[PDB]
């Protein structure tokens, strides 16, 4: 038996969770009842094949059993029209039609949270149903959520409340670490959405190499044959975690983490702290653990790499394994550089000894190998110092409505709410990164880009409409921040036209928070570059910088909200104009 395996390991609790999150992924329409239903009907199931490991159907594997379980409630077209095909496949992939029809941006409504006073009553009666639901919420809404990860923000989830309602001011002990908690959940995901779409897209070769440049640049002292170790362990974990097989997962990151504690002085000095605490916070820590030290007296790479006069031989020996250890080799020593760019010159190293290894003489040709990295390196760190401190002229507001117009330019046929909601992101990055040390820039930016920047594409994917946001995506995995920061203006897009319902007004605006003030006001922006592309330049504030009047003209008049109707007749002739 398998859930026998996994139950024993996980013990119930755990057990219980990890289900549900599964199927919460899974069906993120259905309603939090049903799947609790499922979820114990299925945990009962469990407890009798501990006992007796061949009872009903306990010699089965997960797939199958979650599978058909799901499929009472999946047959249900009218709620879940397209899922009822995949319950009449079978075995080899009655799962993959499941992972192929997850939605990364469902048609959920907005998910308000009631007074302090309710949630921690709610809380206080029912402690189980009221964090079960808290997990419902999330896996149901971020699909491809780290699993492991999202145990550990809810045990937090739960400390905020079991502090927080003791205090004298709940809301004011209570929100602030709700929102905090909210925000870095969302980043958690956006990070591990990357993850997979590696994997699932480029391959495991391409997580890989991921993993072998950013652990080697964690643990500068780990010896090629450690990290390898680790990047092999590590990729599996993921690699479950990413298909759906979130129990597995779990088991496997904790075993990961259990090696990596018992043999800590062989890979970093940084982890103590790490092991001396909770499982599921032993694992958070050590995930994001600073890099040990750089080994004093290290050889130059030209020695072994450029210099050598067997490169090629070993090239041909095992390619695979000498490119692993040149990058590995390159990332130690170089912290300061983003794992992506690393990518990019290791890449740039085996193609390199490609045409070089097959030449009259490879000493001669692949001899100034580094000459080509120059560029390579200082294009990000020019970029970075650049769009930081215009960051700091505008302020991030300001900045992100630049990145606004720039990518809209860059692309038009992308749907508004996707572009506002990128062109923000990538706008954080200016207060997140630019008050770092130059020697912490880099890693910081270029790489939180290449999250920002794969959302746009899985979002994309769902409806492609730019063949430059395909081209740019699937292209290079590790290019695609250059490649985008390429293009400039499509020069075939053709004007939309206006019809007002497009942009309605209703009054409604001036009841929502400061931001989806602003949110609207962007969304503005977009639909306006959409309009007039060309026209445009910074005369792009003879509008927004009347748009502003406009809305400070209808919320506080003592109109019944007709001005709205009215008035946005006024402002619209004045744009125009200009
Ligand atoms: C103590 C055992 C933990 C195993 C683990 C690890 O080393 N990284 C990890 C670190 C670098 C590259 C790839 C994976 N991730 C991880 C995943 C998501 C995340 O946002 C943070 C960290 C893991 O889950």
């Amino acid at each position: 038996s398998e859930v026998a395996h996994r139950f024993k390991d996980l013990g119930e609790e755990n057990f219980k969770a990890l289900v549900l999150i599964a199927f919460a992924q899974y069906l993120q329409q259905c309603p939090f009842e049903d799947h609790v239903k499922l979820v114990n009907e299925v945990t009962e199931f469990a407890k009798t094949c501990v006992a007796d490991e061949s009872a009903e159907n306990c010699d089965k594997s997960l797939h199958t059993l979650f599978g058909d379980k799901l499929c009472t409630v999946a047959t249900l077209r009218e709620t879940y029209g397209e899922m009822a095909d995949c319950c009449a496949k079978q075995e080899p992939e009655r799962n993959e039609c499941f992972l192929q029809h997850k939605d990364d941006n469902p048609n959920l409504p907005r998910l308000v949270r009631p007074e302090v006073d309710v949630m921690c009553t709610a809380f206080h009666d029912n402690e189980e149903t009221f964090l079960k639901k808290y997990l419902y919420e999330i896996a149901r809404r971020h699909p491809y959520f780290y699993a492991p990860e999202l145990l550990f923000f809810a045990k937090r989830y739960k400390a905020a409340f079991t502090e927080c309602c003791q205090a004298a001011d709940k809301a004011a002990c209570l929100l602030p670490k709700l929102d905090e908690l909210r925000d870095e959940g969302k980043a958690s995901s956006a990070k591990q959405r990357l993850k997979c779409a590696s994997l699932q897209k480029f391959g495991e070769r391409a997580f890989k190499a991921w993993a072998v440049a950013r652990l080697s640049q964690r643990f500068p002292k780990a010896e090629f044959a450690e990290v390898s170790k680790l990047v092999t362990d590590l990729t599996k974990v993921h690699t479950e975690c990413c298909h759906g097989d979130l129990l597995e997962c779990a088991d496997d990151r904790a075993d990961l983490a259990k090696y990596i504690c018992e043999n800590q002085d062989s890979i970093s000095s940084k982890l103590k702290e790490c092991c001396e605490k909770p499982l599921l916070e032993k694992s958070h820590c050590i995930a994001e653990v600073e890099n040990d030290e750089m080994p004093a007296d290290l050889p130059s790479l030209a020695a072994d790499f450029v210099e050598s006069k067997d490169v090629c031989k070993n090239y041909a020996e095992a390619k695979d394994v000498f490119l692993g250890m040149f990058l590995y080799e390159y990332a130690r020593r170089h912290p300061d550089y983003s794992v992506v760019l690393l990518l990019r010159l290791a890449k740039t190293y085996e193609t390199t000894l490609e045409k070089c290894c097959a030449a009259a003489d490879p000493h001669e040709c692949y001899a100034k190998v580094f000459d080509e990295f120059k560029p390579l390196v200082e294009e990000p760190q020019n970029l970075i110092k650049q769009n930081c401190e215009l960051f700091e002229q505008l302020g991030e507001y300001k900045f992100q409505n630049a990145l606004l117009v720039r990518y809209t330019k860059k692309v038009p046929q992308v749907s508004t709410p996707t572009l506002v909601e990128v062109s923000r992101n990538l706008g954080k990055v200016g207060s997140k990164c630019c008050k770092h040390p130059e020697a912490k820039r880099m890693p910081c930016a270029e790489d939180y880009l290449s999250v920002v920047l794969n959302q746009l594409c899985v979002l994309h994917e769902k409806t492609p409409v730019s063949d430059r946001v395909t081209k740019c995506c699937t292209e290079s995995l590790v290019n695609r921040r250059p490649c985008f920061s390429a293009l400039e203006v499509d020069e075939t897009y053709v004007p939309k036209e206006f019809n007002a319902e497009t942009f309605t007004f209703h009054a409604d605006i001036c009841t929502l928070s400061e931001k989806e003030r602003q949110i609207k006001k962007q969304t503005a922006l977009v639909e306006l570059v959409k309009h007039k592309p060309k026209a445009t330049k910074e005369q792009l504030k003879a509008v927004m910088d009347d748009f502003a009047a406009f809305v400070e003209k209808c919320c506080k008049a003592d109109d019944k909200e007709t001005c709205f109707a009215e008035e946005g007749k006024k402002l619209v002739a004045a744009s125009q104009a200009a």
